[PDB]
């Protein structure tokens, strides 16, 4: 039986823990916060991650995500003047495909499942020290050495593990954009006469709007059939007021960003009714491609945002974190106890080029999105591209199919 240490329990670490446990490994998982604590905005989980999730507990996790979904039928795309420019379908996010869902709700569902499986989960563990030998690897918690066969570091874009595992040459860096993200109860908004366009007449169907202007994108949506309201704002900034870490926002700053938008009259009420503490902001950070995700003695690997952050317009960060977790569990299973380092190296090789291709697509799309060149549809600004090579990929089948080939190359 393979002993795995997992550090960081966001989507990446929770998926790795669940999948490692399901594939028969013994997991010890470490988390810095006292309990799950996530921003209550929304994110999307597409089919390439649903094919992992659908296997858990005879579909009960998928059904719980489905119950909690934003029941969105279409995306309405406007320019900054308020002109409707495009209506997109929700292909990839309809029943049985995928979900737009409250982030904290989804993490709670994953966490509740991981805990139900009996996985050893240790909160209040801020991990900074890693070590490995030819024979084992582990961490240092409270001056105590914890040993395992391998360490999976899924501690996010500000990973402390990454310096230890990959060295410190490559660091996260500012893109020049920043983001406001918010979710709150619709009861706080409904009654505002400037919000009737959102709050009335929608007959139990959730909404999702994109407002695309030069260097500023605003998104507005609802969840749980009108019970929750969500909004956010990604914008290119000349002088930073946001930081590389997340902060609670003063929403009055976001209102000023759209001061020159004709539609501001529609959007200001949604921002202004945000309760104190329910809007967050941060710089949009990126990172150059790491030469390697794996430690010199091949027992430690960074996965998730610690290894390959994506621009938020991609909508793939959580999906690829889920693919990473499912993949590493398989590589360890196929490698077996006596060749754990081979499994770690195969896991990196299986994923490395795919995630880089997704990162590069996100960078190209962000440029078009922020140019907002509405005159000139395959040239139009959009957050929506659903290429088959992303959405039809089955990471588990890929790992089972390619392991032997890739392992042979690793072994030589
Ligand atoms: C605005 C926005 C919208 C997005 N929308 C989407 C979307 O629609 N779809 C999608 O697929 N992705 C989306 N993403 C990306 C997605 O949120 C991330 O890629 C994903 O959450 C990364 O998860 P992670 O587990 O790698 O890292 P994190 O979620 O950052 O989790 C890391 C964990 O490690 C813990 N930790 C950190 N340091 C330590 C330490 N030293 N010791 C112990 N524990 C530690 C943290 O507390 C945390 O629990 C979006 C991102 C943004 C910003
Ligand atoms: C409103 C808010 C809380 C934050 C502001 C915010 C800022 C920047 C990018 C995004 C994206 C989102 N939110 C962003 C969604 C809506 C969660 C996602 C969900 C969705 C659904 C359709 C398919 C696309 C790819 N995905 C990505 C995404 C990217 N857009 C979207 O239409
Ligand atoms: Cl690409």
């Amino acid at each position: 039986q393979i002993n795995v240490i997992i550090v960081g329990l966001g989507i990446a670490g929770l998926t790795a823990a669940i999948e490692c446990h399901r594939k028969g490994h013994k997991v010890i998982a470490f988390e810095k916060t006292p309990k799950m604590m996530h921003i209550g905005d929304i994110f999307s989980i597409g089919p390439n991650a649903e094919s992992v999730i659908r296997q858990w507990k005879d579909g009960a996790i998928s059904r719980a995500l489905n119950e909690a979904r934003c029941a969105i039928d279409e995306i309405k795309v406007f320019d900054e003047t308020g002109k409707l420019q495009n209506v997109n379908t929700m292909e990839g996010y309809r029943e049985g495909e995928g979900y737009v869902i409250n982030r904290a709700e989804a993490v709670d569902i994953f966490f509740e499942y991981a805990q139900s499986l009996g996985i050893d989960i240790r909160f209040n563990s801020n991990v900074t020290e890693y070590w490995e030998t030819p024979h084992n690897a582990g961490i240092i918690v409270d001056g105590l050495k914890i040993e395992a066969d391998c360490v999976i570091a899924t501690d996010g874009i500000h990973s402390k593990a990454r310096n230890a595992i990959c060295g410190a040459v490559v660091q996260p860096k500012k893109t020049g954009s920043a983001i406001y993200r918010s979710g709150y109860a619709m009861e706080e908004l409904r009654g505002h006469s400037g919000a009737v366009w959102l709050t009335e007449g929608k007959e139990d169907v959730d909404q999702l709007y994109h407002f695309i202007g030069k260097d500023i994108t605003v998104l507005v949506g609802t969840g749980r059939r009108g019970k929750d309201v969500y909004w956010g704002c990604m914008h290119k900034s000349l002088h930073d007021v946001s930081e590389s870490w997340i902060q609670v926002s003063d929403v009055r700053r976001a209102i000023e960003l759209i001061s020159d938008w004709n539609v501001r009259d529609r959007l200001e009420p949604i921002m202004a009714c945000t309760p104190q503490g329910k809007c967050f902001d941060h710089l949009v950070m990126t990172m150059d491609q790491l030469p390697s995700w794996v430690s010199p003695k091949h027992r430690m690997i960074v996965l998730g945002d610690a290894a390959h952050p994506f621009l938020p317009n991609t909508g793939q960060g959580a999906n690829q974190a889920i693919e990473d977790g499912a993949t590493v569990a398989i590589c360890l299973e196929l490698a077996g106890k006596n060749q754990v380092t081979k499994g770690v190296q195969v896991a990196e090789r299986l994923r490395y080029q795919r995630v880089a291709k997704i990162q590069e697509l996100g960078h190209r799309m962000l440029k078009t999105l922020q140019n907002a060149d509405w005159d000139g549809d395959e040239d139009a600004p959009t957050m929506i591209t659903r290429p088959a090579w992303i959405y039809s990929h089955d990471c588990q089948q890929y790992a089972y199919n390619e392991f032997q080939t890739v392992a042979q190359l690793v072994s030589e």
